[PDB]
Parts: C-alpha cells; sequence; structure tokens
C-alpha cells in the first residue's frame, strides 16, 4: 500500500480512502451494519484515512460507529468530517467519542467568514487537527479559498474530476501548490459511468458520455481488464493528488479496489479507453 | 391508470404510486420534483415524500413546486411524548399543506403513546388517516393487534409482494380481517429483478442473486424486460391496492405506467417462478 502526504499537512494518506457509503434511507441498518465491517477491514488492511461524512447526521448509527472506532488504536485511523458550526463538530465528536477529529472539512456563500474561521479557532484549541473545504464545482473551490484568510484551507474534496472520463483537476493542480493544498479526489467512477453494470438510474449524463462509457466498459470487457479496476487505478495514479474517496458499504468491495490499486496499472489500455472516450472527456453532469 | 381502494379509508389510489426516491442530492432533487409532476399529470395521484423530512431545503422546494398542483389533484403521505405532533405539523409548515392526507410511522410501544397522539390529530382534521411502515409483517401483525382498534388504517410493506416473494400474501386475509389497507413496495427487490442488477450493498445470498440474474437473463432472451414483468405482477393483485415504487427521473416514471397498463403474460410470470426455485420468499433482511 502506498502513501502521500495530504500536502502541508502531515498526514501520511492512503492513495486510496474509504469513504463510508450513504447510509440513509430504508435499509439503512443492513448499510451501516456492513459499513462498519469494511472500516475495520480498510483499516486493518492499510486506509489510515476514513471519512464519514454520511454518519454526521445520524444518532445511532454515529454512536454505535463510535464504539467500533473505539475498538480500534490511536494513531491506527485518520477521520475526517462535516457560528454553530462550532458545537456542531463538538456534538458529533462526542457522538463519535473520540476526543479530537484528525480532519474537519466544509460542505458547500460567505463560508469565507463564518464557518471557517471557527474551525480555525478550533483547530487553535487542540480539538481539530486540519482544516478543508467540500464543494462540486473548482471555480467554487478557487473563489472560497482565495477571500479567505491565509492557510486557512489545508485541505480541499473535489468529485468526478479526475477520471478516465474527466480530467479538470489537473487544471486547478498547480494552483493548490502555490496555496499549500492538499487534493482529495473522490467518485473514480463517474457515480457509474466507469462501471461494467452501468449507470444508475438516477443518473443525468447526457445520451452521449453515457453511451462511450458503456462502450469503454464493453471493451475493458472484453480485454480481461474491469473498467471499474481501470479506473479506480488511474484516480489513485496521479503523485499530485494525494488520495482518493470510494464509496462501498460490503467489505468484499474495499478488498476488491485495494487489490486493484495495489496493482500495476496498464496504461495503454488507459491511453485507448481515454481515446474511445471521445468528445465527451470533461462533458459535465453537474 | 387503474384505481383500488386504500382498505376503508375511502382515498382512491392507483396500482401504482410514486415513491420519490433518496452529495449529488440536489440533482436527485430537481429530477424528483418533475418526476412528481409527470406522475400527477399521468394520474399517479398517491405521493408520498418520507425521503424529504429530515432536510429542511429539500421539503421547502416539493412544498413550493406542489403548491403549483391543485390540492384534489393528489394524495399526500410522509414519513414522522408528543413529537410526533409536532412533527406533524412541521412537516406541513415546510410542505405548506393545511391538510396531509395520511400520515404513517416507522418501526417499540408506538402503540400507546405515538399512535394515539396522530389519531388525535385526525380527530382534529389536520390528517386524514393514520398507518405504519415496517420491513417484517410480524411487526406489523403485532402493532395492530396491540394498537387501539380502528387505529392502523394503513399498512406499507418492502420487497415482499414481488416475483421472487410472495410472503405478503399470507397476511393479506389478516388485514382484511383488521380493516387495514396494504401499500406494497420495492417490487424490483431494490435490484434482483432489474437488467442491470444488484447494487454492491445488497446482502442477498449468492443463491438468491443467481437465481435472479438467470431470470433476468432469460427475460432478456424473451423480449420482454424483467422490470416490466416484476410491476406488472407487483400490481397484479387486487386485495394490495397501491405499489410504490421509487424512482428519481421521469423517464422510469413513464416507463413504468406504460408497463402497468400492459396485461401480464401469466405464462411468463410461471417460467420466472420456476428460475426462481428454493429461492422464493429467500429474506436478506
Amino acid at each position: 500500500m502506498e502513501y502521500r502526504e495530504l500536502g502541508k499537512t502531515g498526514l501520511k494518506v492512503p492513495v486510496l480512502s474509504y469513504g463510508a457509503s450513504s447510509l440513509g434511507g430504508v435499509f439503512h441498518s443492513i448499510k451501516e451494519s456492513e459499513a462498519i465491517q469494511s472500516v475495520f477491514t480498510a483499516v486493518e488492511h492499510g486506509l489510515n484515512f476514513i471519512d464519514v461524512s454520511p454518519y454526521y447526521g445520524h444518532y445511532k448509527a454515529e454512536t454505535v460507529l463510535g464504539k467500533a472506532l473505539k475498538e480500534l488504536p490511536r494513531e491506527s485511523f485518520i477521520l475526517s468530517t462535516k457560528k454553530r458550526a462550532q458545537e456542531s463538530v463538538y456534538e458529533s465528536m462526542e457522538r463519535l467519542n473520540i476526543d479530537h477529529i484528525d480532519l474537519i472539512n466544509v460542505h458547500d456563500n460567505q463560508v469565507v467568514n463564518e464557518t471557517l474561521p471557527a474551525l480555525v479557532e478550533l483547530k487553535e484549541k487542540g480539538l481539530v487537527g486540519h482544516v478543508g473545504i467540500t464543494d462540486l464545482q473548482l471555480e467554487n473551490l478557487k473563489w472560497v479559498i482565495d477571500h479567505a484568510a491565509p492557510d486557512t484551507v489545508e485541505a480541499v474534496l473535489n468529485f468526478c474530476h479526475y477520471s478516465l472520463n474527466d480530467d479538470k483537476l489537473v487544471d486547478f493542480l498547480d494552483y493548490f501548490d502555490e496555496k499549500g493544498v492538499g487534493v482529495i479526489n473522490a467518485s473514480p467512477f463517474g457515480m457509474g459511468l466507469l462501471t461494467q453494470r452501468g449507470v444508475p438510474e438516477w443518473h443525468p449524463a447526457p445520451k452521449s458520455l453515457i453511451e462511450a462509457c458503456a462502450k469503454a466498459a464493453k471493451f475493458c470487457k472484453e480485454q480481461g481488464y474491469p473498467i471499474e479496476k481501470l479506473a479506480v487505478q488511474f484516480s489513485v495514479s496521479n503523485p499530485r493528488i494525494p488520495t482518493t474517496l470510494f464509496s462501498s458499504a460490503k467489505s468484499e468491495s474495499v478488498l476488491q479496489n485495494i487489490k486493484y490499486i495495489e496493482e500495476p496499472i496498464d496504461w495503454s489500455l488507459v491511453e485507448k479507453v481515454k481515446e474511445i472516450i471521445g468528445d465527451q472527456q470533461r462533458v459535465s453532469w453537474a
């Protein structure tokens, strides 16, 4: 298992990161029951870095996850999660029964002046290791880092922009280097596009991107090289992206993606399907 | 296009009803609002807003969008000491509706505190009818038995009247005895009876997954999608007033409407129940 420093953060994070797939909805019990075993498996097999944002919100799930994490040693895992935002961090820290969060990041106006300062105060207190931000659009990330105070934002998290099908994050990597920001990729598979089963029912991806990615998955199938294996291989394949956050419930998926990323990537196959995904490279569906 | 009566409640629900589904929840949101508009346009009055209760921003958008449709043209339902009454109040407040048609309860002794409270809210005329929601029919039976009489008007249940599971059948005589309307849900087994297949999180055992995949590719070779047969079967029983499917895009809603309005091939249902053999009613809860 390979590790990267998360920018100027000091945390050695594994090139893949477990994101604890969404638990809300009916059958939530099954999903969180499996997610606990997945946390254990990811830690036992190399993933320091667990994000539990989907647990941010559910009293009982968060508390028995606090039990589960109390089963694990102090330095055995790095944990990150999502005016009154101070009390929110305090509240959910109590529910997790952890004594301090390794990194807090803001979901989503001028978060620049209200939430981020409170989290900076919290980092000075000793209860939060580092601060970061989460968003969909890289222009928004640039905006908020720009108008914030210097060296406030230590990490950024962003979705579907370093894949076989989307390449945008490159354009911003330099910028992050210039302001000392660790980069966290997420959704390596394009949320179904780089899957061999296909794309979920809610996915609004245009018909063209859908067809390009389905044909790439078919070519991968015919070459005996699963498209998801290639996608997860590729999202952790950039030395400037410290880590990528994949979401799953069953521990089998954690172990499969571990086995994938630890196996050598086929750069010729990357060239091939990046070609087959034609005009649809960096086509957006947000 | 076909309507039945929800037990004795006097609400006329279509055989198929829309249960709008679950980062990336805003995109699902907008699509789901368009989907409820499409469904109400095509006759699917029964609208369950349970996944919106919990996010102020999420319930507000459907409240404001739904204000654009006539009140008598749709029947609405949602999820829920007497904190339940305050929950109903606030749900109406963000949905900007003066009357909820059906109010349900998820999940121990809700028979003496929660259900009497919701009954009181019905007495006042804010809610029309009161029901319960569970994955286990035994738990539904317990609640109905131990509750005050004629309290439980609706019972919602998942993955127990479909091509692979029909454990709801055994309880239908009971539900008729009690005066309880039945709302089926998840007619696809949450991916089993789909051509694409099962999500990663699904716990269903190897044998069930394989039998359903074989039935699926058989349906494919026959030119008759497994999803069409699934939704047709689920709505095919007259003692089950309505079946609730959770979709996001409006195209799925239109597909399912066209599917239920097509006749069902019972020979195909039996050829599929032969592929789903010892796996019928195998639980994964």
